[PDB]
């Protein structure tokens, strides 16, 4: 109740000198990596490398770029991981928070940097109804929900889950130059979708050679994705919205599940067992902030850190939010990755499937020690007191003193 605050404030991560304030006024522009994991950068399928700008865009000057990032969703995917960016907080344990809390108050990214005179935005190639998305975004205080609705639904640029990617960014550009600035902008993508279907040639590159026709078409959507994604920076950079925003590319969820051991094998070169399966839950965060030295960072994090890290870059002080995530930025940031269902990620140590692995040899631990064990309870705990928030609606209750609360009624995405 006050206990969650207690925890939150513990657990803050005072600001790093270097990166505070470094993008303050900037815009701030999601791109969603549907279903994009992070062994997927500088890969190379028979020679050539799957998804080229992506790769380069990790390795730019101004790109902070993340190799031990991890996804925290559950059974709400997607939704989950919208939760985790917006909120700081974890998804349900079981189900989907988007489907079952969208009655919930919450002080969201778009609630806390509205209350600047940011305008929030959201784009995304399907209808609003989806994952019901339409009645907590309300709650979020998003100012526009751009759907299906605000774009050309026609059959031939239409997959299974939507508009496919190309026509969406290139359809955007019309409603994202005109969206007053500064704002807050996050774009959902759709193509890159299991089982990945691609009718060629939307494709530019030849599928994998593994058997496993999910696993095989997955690098022909990456790549899509990826040729898609290169044509909007070049939208970016034209209109000169790329100097004057924070560009944070990022993966959602995992895009193979751990039921293709045998395909996995062939792609990683290693044998894919259950720790090397934990290991490739690391999905891709890339921060390019104008005029600021990048380059790769190796801290350890995941989704619930990456709100609190871009509010620090904003020059935005969230000490007394609800939050269970830490600047990534900051040297205070203590590198401990929980998972949904318990386990965790540690530079050290690492549980997976309730069993102990050394991180770094990824050879099992027979016995468990205190500090194994310790880590184990900080982590159940951490995602108790998220559940907390979400079954108690506890945000009913409490707010920062200069914050305003959403009237969620005010609100309508129809056209
Ligand atoms: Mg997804």
């Amino acid at each position: 109740v006050t206990e969650v605050l207690n925890y939150t404030k513990s657990k803050y991560a005072a600001p790093n000198p270097e990166y505070f304030g470094k993008a303050k006024g900037k815009n701030v522009i999601y791109i969603h990596l549907e279903s994009f994991q992070q062994f997927l950068v500088n890969y190379k399928l028979n020679g050539e490398e799957v998804t080229p700008f992506i790769n380069s865009f990790f390795k730019d000057q101004n790109t902070l770029s993340f190799t031990n990032f991890f996804h925290q969703t559950g059974q709400g995917k997607t939704a989950d991981s919208e939760m985790l960016l917006e909120n700081s907080l974890y998804g349900l344990p079981q189900g989907s928070a988007f489907t079952t809390k969208g009655q919930n108050t919450y002080e969201s990214a778009s609630a806390i940097l509205g209350q600047q005179g940011y305008t929030s935005a959201v784009f995304h190639g399907n209808y609003k109804s989806f994952w019901n998305r339409d009645e907590i975004y309300k709650q979020f205080g998003y100012d526009n929900f751009f759907d299906a609705s605000y774009y050309d639904m026609n059959e031939a640029d239409v997959s299974n889950y939507g508009l496919k990617d190309k026509p969406f960014f290139k359809e955007s550009e019309e409603y994202l130059s005109s969206l007053q600035q500064p704002f807050y902008t996050k774009f959902i993508t759709l193509t890159n979708h299991f089982p990945y279907p691609i009718d060629e040639k939307d494709a530019s590159i030849a599928p994998a050679t593994t058997g496993d026709s999910s696993v095989d078409t997955y690098f022909q959507t990456a790549r899509y994705l990826d040729e898609s994604v290169k044509s909007f920076v070049d939208y970016l950079k034209k209109s000169g919205l790329y100097d004057n925003s924070v560009i944070i590319m990022y993966g959602d969820h995992y895009g193979i599940s751990d039921n293709h051991e045998e395909a996995m094998t062939k792609i990683l070169g290693k044998d894919y067992n259950t720790f090397e399966n934990a290991q490739a839950q690391r999905v891709p965060l890339m921060i390019h902030v104008p005029g600021v030295q990048g380059g790769v960072q190796e801290q350890y994090g995941g989704q619930v850190d990456l709100l609190p890290t871009l509010l620090h870059l904003l020059g935005v002080d969230n000490k007394e939010y609800l939050q269970f995530g830490t600047d990534l930025l900051s040297k205070d940031h203590k590198q401990l990755v929980p998972f949904r269902n318990g386990d965790y990620i540690t530079p050290t140590y690492s549980m997976i499937g309730g069993n102990m692995y050394n991180q770094q040899t990824g050879e099992p631990i027979a016995t468990e020690t205190k500090e194994m064990k310790e880590t184990k309870e900080k982590v159940a705990k951490e995602l108790e007191l998220s559940d907390s928030v979400l079954q108690g609606d506890l945000l009913r209750f409490y707010a920062p003193d200069g914050f305003k609360k959403v009237d969620p009624s005010k609100y309508n995405y129809n056209k």
